[PDB]
């Protein structure tokens, strides 16, 4: 079976808008979301549909851009570094689970290069 997806809203976790979090939604997520190579990252890994019974045996902190998009839109975060952490967890999980030579690793590497370019211009608080 699949685990429940990561939460994108929590009534007990303080949240706010920062111009940095607005930049992460309007520029960073926006740019990555409709990249040609975005689609494997737009939702949680469905280990049932893909027949990957070991995925959630290996990956215990799953993350995906669908979850991050909802967290940004739902105002889940307190600061930009929490969101940048989620992006990096998504990339790290991909590189840990998958093998060099896998199409998904090339796809992640293209998205990560673009991610790092956009994060490099995170605005002043
Ligand atoms: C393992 C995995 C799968 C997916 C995924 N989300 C999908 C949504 C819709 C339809 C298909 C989807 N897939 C399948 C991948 C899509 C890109 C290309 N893929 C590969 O390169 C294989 C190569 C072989 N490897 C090995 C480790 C079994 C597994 C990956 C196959 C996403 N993420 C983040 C993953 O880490």
């Amino acid at each position: 079976m699949n685990p429940p997806p990561p939460e994108t809203s929590n009534p007990n976790k303080p949240k706010r808008q920062t111009n940095q979090l607005q930049y992460l939604l309007r520029v960073v997520l926006k740019t990555l979301w409709k990249h040609q190579f975005a689609w494997p990252f737009q939702q949680p890994v469905d280990a049932v549909k893909l027949n990957l019974p070991d995925y959630y045996k290996i990956i215990k902190t799953p993350m995906d851009m669908g979850t991050i998009k909802k967290r940004l839109e739902n105002n889940y975060y307190w600061n930009a570094q929490e969101c940048i952490q989620d992006f990096n967890t998504m990339f790290t999980n991909c590189y840990i689970y998958n093998k060099p030579g896998d199409d998904i690793v090339l796809m992640a590497e293209a998205l990560e290069k673009l991610f790092l370019q956009k994060i490099n211009e995170l605005p002043t608080e």
